């Protein structure tokens, strides 16, 4: 179990301007420290955060919230369960700003609700140093699919506010679970993202807005576009067939889409090539780290777990110790140890 802890400064909202917040489990015996973000879609405009707000708040507010949760996947304390970081210092950060963890405003008279999502990130970073954060070696950045693009536009803020500080032993890594997307055309979602962005004050990471420029700042929500940008070390981890990958593609078999299910996964593996921490199964799912059988599934013979321990190893080739795992095969499920 984590508890719950509510941001001391209130000031740092959900979407409706209820507090924030984190989960926390310490594991006093250890100097790694696991920060998760949920994940979660978003919303774009006054209509379709209303509609969120009716069916979906816990995503938009605090004010629901229980008091604990179980940790599972990468953030059990278990060792069966969690062969990589079973013995590590557990966050798990909700997501309540519907803003794929870009945002920086305040609900005002003129903003009926706050998009802070890059705000709590630095928050909860800020509180944590007073609770043990402080004698850390390594902080792991995580996150599953609006979280895991969250890592790759926060990963980097992390490491600069930590050096500002005067932490600088702690060393930031990022770890992105299903949150590397193409922007490919549709078999039968681009404008969406570039709505949000000005209506959340959305930020993005310096040198990718750089490159980018004025009014292109939704290039970086792009794994393949915004990870060349990145000092910090990222490992990816990406099914070939992602689930929220074809719901967007307006993907529910012929020639036709035979041949678009073959060019996407590609495509994607094209985009991994100069990975080199990346795990990549040729499998049609959506999300893994944190779900308690993510132990399950190999590639060339590796597991997800091992090859988070080797990529460990290699921050200190190894011999049997793979850090890229891409699979070849070009079809759902020609991985025989994908989920079922
Ligand atoms: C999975 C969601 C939430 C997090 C960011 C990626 N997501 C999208 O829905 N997108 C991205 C751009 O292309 C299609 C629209
Ligand atoms: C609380 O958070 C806001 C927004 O980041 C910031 O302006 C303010 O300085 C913070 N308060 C304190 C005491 O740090």
């Amino acid at each position: 179990d984590l508890r719950l802890h509510l941001l001391l400064n209130t000031s740092v909202t959900c979407n409706d301007g209820s507090p924030a917040g984190y989960y926390l489990k310490e594991s006093r015996g250890s100097r790694r420290w696991l920060l998760f973000l949920e994940g979660g879609w978003y919303c774009f405009n006054r209509e379709n955060c209303d509609s969120r707000y009716d069916t979906m708040r816990r995503l938009m507010s605090s004010r629901d919230w229980p008091r604990t949760r179980t940790g599972t996947g990468i953030l059990s304390s278990q060792p069966e369960e969690n062969p990589y970081w079973w013995n590590a210092n557990m966050v798990f950060i909700p997501y309540c700003s519907s803003d794929v963890w870009s945002g920086a405003s305040s609900k005002s008279e003129k903003n009926e609700y706050a998009f802070m999502g890059a705000l709590i990130i630095q928050e909860v970073v800020r509180e944590l140093l007073g609770r043990g954060l402080s004698g850390a070696k390594v902080l792991l950045l995580a996150g599953s699919s609006a979280g895991g693009t969250g890592v790759l536009l926060n990963v980097d803020r992390v490491a600069e506010q930590l050096e500002k500080l005067g932490y600088p032993a702690i060393q930031v890594r990022g770890l992105a679970d299903s949150g590397w997307f193409l922007d490919n055309k549709q078999y039968r979602p681009t404008e969406a993202i570039r709505r949000g962005i000005r209506y959340w004050n959305g930020v993005v990471p310096e040198r990718c807005r750089r490159q980018f420029q004025e009014g292109e700042e939704w290039n970086c929500f792009f794994g393949y576009k915004v990870y060349p940008t990145l000092r910090s070390p990222v490992f990816v981890v990406q099914w070939l067939f992602d689930e929220a990958q074809l719901t967007v593609d307006n993907v529910h078999v012929q020639e036709g889409l035979r041949l678009y299910i073959q060019n996407l996964g590609r495509e994607l593996r094209h985009t991994l090539k100069d990975v080199p921490a990346s795990f990549a199964p040729a499998c049609l799912s959506h999300e893994i780290i944190i779900r308690s059988h993510w132990t399950d599934v190999q590639v060339k013979g590796t597991s997800l777990p091992r090859a988070l321990h080797c990529w460990d190893r290699s921050l200190h080739p190894l011999k049997g110790c793979p850090v890229h795992l891409v699979d070849s095969c070009p079809w759902p499920h020609c991985n025989p140890s994908c989920p079922t």
